[PDB]
């Protein structure tokens, strides 16, 4: 495979690492969102079209019994005046009508069944979609937070990869060699080892006449 | 904000289930059964967003402890540097007055 899957590899691997390098944490964040709630809205028409689906049914089966009551009181109605063949025949097509709307109830008792099953999931993915959103709330606080500390960070006196830091540390050291480089002069000249001959002979000198001084009590 | 919508969803959880009593009372056994499958419904998604909740304290926590943390080292990087800049006035009178012992004359 090598000379051609190889070559396949390597200029995804360039391809890819450009992608991924021209890619910032916050606006593209920012862009994961939008992009998440486009699949919602045709969930939210299909539940729609199921639910008057499943009303159209039961309205046709509700008219369906209005018609039947109709139909019985003309039956009866035919009773009291109408013929008996015709009263019959009426009394035929009533019970040919029932026992539809019997069938149709059988089917209304399943069409309610997987409406709540269609109602109860979406329920469920509002509520999944909802916590994802504040979980995004709080992750992109984080990154905010994420530049402040990066950025402010190589503070210690150990580490200067700030250049705010390192000017104040090659600083430190500026000024610490200043001080050294003026002290010299000091011992350069000839008074460094006088200085210490009075600092050595007044060391006890100071709690000799604090001894004197209290004696004199 | 988060706890906020929390907090508005306990308030509307109580009045959803006081709904339900006023349902119990005069309205019908099957409202009433739906407005208290509503309510624990909401109820469980309130209990979750508690959950929740936990950690977005736990972390706020961290976020302000470290806050707290960098202040005071910027504050202490101040007061060296004010003692540090002192030190540089010292070493220019020094360094301009030195030169003054019989043993050379650098200055003029």
């Amino acid at each position: 495979m090598g000379l051609f899957d190889r070559i396949k590899r390597v200029v995804s691997s360039n391809l890819n690492d450009l992608v991924n390098k021209a890619e910032d944490p916050e606006k593209m964040l920012e862009q994961a969102i939008l992009e998440m709630q486009e699949d919602l809205v045709q969930l939210r028409q299909g539940v729609a079209q199921a639910i008057a689906a499943q009303k159209r049914s039961e309205k046709q089966y509700n008219d369906a019994q209005n018609e039947i009551n109709k139909w019985q009181r003309n039956a009866q109605l035919a009773l009291q005046k109408g013929d008996e063949n015709l009263a019959r025949q009426a009394l035929e097509r009533k019970k040919t009508y029932t026992d539809t709307s019997a069938a149709l109830k059988a089917s209304l008792d399943t069409q309610s069944t997987q409406v709540e099953t269609l109602k109860r999931n979406l329920i469920q993915l509002e509520s999944k979609i909802s916590e994802a959103k504040t979980k995004k709330e709080m992750l992109k606080a984080r990154i905010t937070t994420a530049k402040a500390q990066e950025q402010l960070q190589g503070m210690v006196r150990g580490m200067n990869t700030s250049s705010a830091m390192s000017a104040f540390e090659r600083m430190e050291e500026k000024v610490l060699m200043q001080e050294s480089r003026a002290q010299a002069l000091g011992e350069l000249a000839g008074a460094d080892l006088e200085t210490q001959f009075a600092q050595l002979e007044g060391g006890s000198d100071v709690d000799d006449e604090l001894a004197a001084l209290k004696a004199q009590m």
